[PDB]
């Protein structure tokens, strides 16, 4: 009843969900699916209540009647007078990142190069960069733009999956969950850091969080920001310190979605769950932290200060905004109004 079922994507999010479930005394329970779309279907059927989603999937879920409930808010210099839960969200910066040693690679010579995307259908990893490449290219042939990529969620036998590595045994190649070595903000950057790809479409925070000793993970231990460059749309290249003036787009924060008939209930539970296990919660550093998972962004991004109320009670188009929504529309013409499932 006042029990919420969360949908975890893949086995590592299951493992974090089961922990959260245990420490909450069954106030949150867990459902598991191999992909985000399956978790969305699980929520449509009423077999799960909520999951946190990237803007790209919020567009999918929203066509199917699902609604945003609460948004991730990270810590910010401006707007300091308001508390985190009531503070508006600033959204994040979609950037294209390259190795500095790879001289003369600019936005204008990205053709025939190797790319790393977070996952098909995500905002910074797919919709923004491919939306732009399609428009500039006046072609829908976005599968022939890069010579080879890792784009979790594309056909495993296509060039869009050629660069993906699967799990520790080489199984699940290209699956859009964390079992894939290069899934997600972190996998995509690792894909660039280890020189699999020439460019990685992630967000601004990903570079800061995985360089200059912020990670301690074996692949990122020795990464230095100076060794990276952002690609801007004017053909230029800039230090990772200038993301404010060299980004592809500002993306709407990931948000928790539920069925609208469940949203009031999912919201109450969550505000109390984060009072217990959020950034300053009664039981976080000591027993369990919702917003931690050693740089793996499981269920929530590791940099979430808190989950924020929305205000304006926005629909999914108001939440994502008219700019982003016409971009996904025009890109989706390539691949007719209805739920996908
Ligand atoms: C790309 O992503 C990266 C990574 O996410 C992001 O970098 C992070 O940004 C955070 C801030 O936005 C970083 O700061 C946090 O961590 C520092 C650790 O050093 C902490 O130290 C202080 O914290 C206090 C309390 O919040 C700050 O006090 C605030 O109040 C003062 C009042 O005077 C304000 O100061 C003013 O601010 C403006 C605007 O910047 C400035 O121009 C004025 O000159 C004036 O000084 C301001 O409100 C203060 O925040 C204090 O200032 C210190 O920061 C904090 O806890 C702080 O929150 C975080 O460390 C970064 N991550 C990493 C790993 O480096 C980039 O911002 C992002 N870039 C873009 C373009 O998006
Ligand atoms: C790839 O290419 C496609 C195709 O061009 C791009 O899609 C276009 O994006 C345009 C920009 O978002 C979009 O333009 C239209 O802009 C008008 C005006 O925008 C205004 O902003 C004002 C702020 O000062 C605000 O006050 C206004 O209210 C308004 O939002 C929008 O409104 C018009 O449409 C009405 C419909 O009847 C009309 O009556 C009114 O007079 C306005 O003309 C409109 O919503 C729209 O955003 C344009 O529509 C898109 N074009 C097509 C063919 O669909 C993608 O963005 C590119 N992709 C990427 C990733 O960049
Ligand atoms: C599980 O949920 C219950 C219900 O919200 C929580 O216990 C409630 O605590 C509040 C006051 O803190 C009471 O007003 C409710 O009556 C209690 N509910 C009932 C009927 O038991 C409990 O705190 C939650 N447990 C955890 C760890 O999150
Ligand atoms: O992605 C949009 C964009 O307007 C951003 O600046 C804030 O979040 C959303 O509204
Ligand atoms: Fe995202
Ligand atoms: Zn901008
Ligand atoms: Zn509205």
């Amino acid at each position: 009843y006042t029990r919420v079922v969360w949908c975890a994507v893949g086995p590592e999010e299951q493992k974090k969900c089961q922990q959260w479930s245990q420490q909450s005394g069954q106030n949150v329970t867990c459902a598991t699916a191999s992909t985000t779309d399956d978790c969305i279907v699980l929520v449509l059927k009423g077999e799960a209540d909520a999951l946190n989603l990237d803007g790209g999937y919020i567009y999918t879920a929203g066509k199917c009647g699902l609604v945003p409930v609460l948004a991730e808010n990270r810590k910010s210099s401006k707007h300091s007078s308001l508390d985190c839960v009531l503070r508006p969200t600033e959204g994040y910066l979609a950037v294209a990142v390259v190795k500095k040693a790879n001289e003369g690679l600019t936005w204008n010579s990205l053709k025939d190069k190797k790319s790393c995307h977070t996952a098909v259908d995500r905002t910074a990893g797919w919709n923004i960069p491919m939306g732009l490449i399609v428009n500039q290219t006046g072609s829908c042939a976005f599968d022939e733009f890069f010579s080879q990529s890792c784009a979790p969620g594309a056909d495993p036998k296509s060039r869009l999956c050629a660069l993906c590595a699967g799990d520790d045994q080489g199984l699940d190649k290209c699956v859009p969950n964390s079992k894939e070595k290069y899934y997600g903000y972190t996998g995509a950057f690792r894909c660039l850091a280890e020189d699999v790809g020439d460019v990685a479409f992630v967000k601004n925070d990903t570079v800061w969080e995985n360089t200059n000793g912020e990670s301690t993970a074996d692949w990122a231990k020795n990464l230095k920001r100076e060794d990276f460059r952002l690609l801007c749309l004017d053909g230029t290249r800039k230090p990772v310190t200038e993301a404010q003036s060299c980004h592809l787009a500002v993306a709407p924060n990931h948000a928790v979605v539920s069925r609208s008939d469940r949203a009031a209930h999912v919201e109450q539970v969550l505000l109390h769950q984060q009072a217990l296990f959020g950034k300053n919660g009664k039981n976080c550093p000591d027993k369990f932290c919702l917003f931690k998972s050693e740089t793996k962004n499981l269920l929530f991004n590791d940099n979430t200060e808190c989950l924020a109320k929305l205000g304006g009670r926005p629909t999914y188009e108001e939440y994502l905004g008219t700019e982003y929504v016409t971009a996904i529309a025009n890109l989706k013409k390539c691949s007719l109004e209805a739920c996908a499932f």
